[PDB]
DNA sequence: ATAATGACGCT
DNA sequence: AGCGTCA
């Protein structure tokens, strides 16, 4: 009478250094080398946020400064964020973004959870394919980059070895009916991404990873355990050997605070762990919700839906001004403000032809220097008008009573940074 | 002095 | 509404 969460086939696409490879298209030079991603270039030569996998074999990683990355990695190729109004500027891989969740949006319904990655709901898809095919068997030329977690198993030294004998250990398995009815849709499920990554390439040239399992955590899970350019997926039953050495912080949503307080409290490092526990005791220490969804979780079990939704819900931009440079003048803040709110009108402008819908509400957000929190301070007023001066103007009267200074000119605390964002979307 | 962002829960 | 978490 337990329902073991295997109604659901779920995807995860997420797009391997997705904005490298951004840069790589259309400058070929920077093909299959080691490459990353830079914005600004006169501190330290950057700030990196994207890098190659060739990159990545000399220990180059995000947030690393670009100076630093050559100390790493002296052959390492950089390309730096366009930068518009005195500001880093994303639109391009926004627009990189749009040609992928167009081509993932032809297949099934998704989910944009992030610029470079949608979560996909193939129950349906799977049917359908299901009964299409007559009753022949899965071949494995139809599953040519994919693994089967926990494979293979029992009685190859190259790594393309390992994946056959997994694969082909699974679908003797499958057409012997010794797997079961979720493994079979979970494996039409994977035929079915094998289909939409072949796309992908096909028609941007960008390349990526995913994951196929009966659930979204599962699927992201999955997703990162054979990058890049590989698909894995994940069974109900592999979870059992696959948690048992799982840090916890690894599963979506347990790599901050609370997966630290599960381990502490809870004195476990692995996922696994987590099933000698009643529900009622993890309620106990994490409360109802989490108590809940732990409970499930690490039995390979969750319910969050796939959403429909493949547009953002906000649209922001945001600056930093990070130590000596902190804005301490009025007119900083306003030219500021100014910059922000022209980016933002021209983005909001592209949104409503684009998708024929219209931001209502301005939010404005600023850090104070000393403050650690993300946003000091959150005010918001009426969107009525895409125009980048009344919105900026906007902007500053609902947070200039923050000024301190006595002094008409001076801005005190100095503010550490500016973000515009611009939310509840309807219908135009 | 990672930066720029986005989704969402809590009260 | 304004703040806190997680990525
Ligand atoms: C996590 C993260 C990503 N990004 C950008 C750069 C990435 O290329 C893009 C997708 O994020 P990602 O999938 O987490 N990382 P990746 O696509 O570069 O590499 P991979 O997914 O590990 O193959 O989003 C940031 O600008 N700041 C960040 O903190
Ligand atoms: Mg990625
Ligand atoms: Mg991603």
């Amino acid at each position: 009478h337990m329902a073991t969460g295997q109604d659901r086939v779920v995807a995860l696409v997420d797009m391997d250094c997705f904005f490298v490879q951004v840069e790589q298209r259309q400058n070929p030079h920077l093909r299959n080398k080691p490459c990353a991603v830079v914005q600004y270039k006169s501190w330290k030569g950057g700030g990196i946020i994207a890098v190659s996998y060739e990159a990545r074999a000399f220990g180059v990683t995000r947030s690393m400064w670009a100076d630093d990355a050559k100390k790493l990695c002296p052959d390492l190729l950089l390309a730096q964020v366009r930068e518009s109004r005195g500001k880093a500027n994303l639109t391009k891989y926004r627009e990189a973004s749009v040609e992928v969740m167009e081509i993932m949006s032809r297949f099934a319904v998704i989910e944009r959870a992030s610029i470079d990655e949608a979560y996909v709901d193939l129950t349906s898809a799977v049917q359908e394919r299901l009964q299409k095919l007559q009753g022949q068997p899965i071949s494995a030329d139809l599953l040519p980059s994919t693994y089967i977690e926990g494979l293979p198993q029992g009685p190859t030294v190259q790594k393309e070895g390992m994946r056959k004998q997994g694969l082909f250990q699974w679908l003797d398995s499958l057409q012997i009916d010794n797997l079961t009815s979720p493994d079979l849709q979970l494996t039409v499920g994977a035929v079915i991404v094998e289909e939409m990554r072949a796309a992908i390439e096909r028609e941007t040239g960008f390349q990526c990873s995913a994951g196929i399992s009966h659930n979204k955590v599962l699927a992201k899970l999955a997703c990162g355990l054979n990058k890049p350019n590989r698909q894995t997926l994940v069974s109900h039953g592999s979870v059992p050997q696959l948690f048992s050495q799982m840090p916890i912080r690894k599963i979506r949503s347990l790599g901050g605070k609370l997966g630290a307080s599960v381990i502490e409290i809870l004195g476990i490092e692995y996922m696994g762990e987590l099933t000698q526990f009643t529900e009622s005791q993890l309620q106990s220490h994490f409360g109802e919700k989490n108590g809940s969804w732990l409970y499930a979780m690490c039995r390979g079990i969750e319910h969050d839906p796939v959403k429909p939704r493949q547009l953002p819900k906000t649209i922001g931009c945001s600056k930093n001004f990070p130590g000596k440079t902190a804005l301490a003048t009025r007119e900083q803040v306003q030219w500021w403000l100014l910059q922000l709110a022209q980016e933002l009108e021209e983005r909001l402008t592209k949104d409503r032809n684009d998708n024929d819908r219209v931001a209502t509400q301005l939010v404005v957000s600023i850090r104070v220097q000393g403050d650690k929190r993300l946003s000091s301070l959150r005010r918001c007023c009426a969107l009525t008008r895409y125009d980048a001066h009344k919105m900026s103007h906007d902007a500053f009267t609902v947070i200039k009573n923050c000024n301190t200074s006595g002094i008409q000119t001076e801005w005190s605390p100095p503010l550490t940074m500016l973000f515009l964002c611009a939310t509840k979307f309807s219908a135009s």
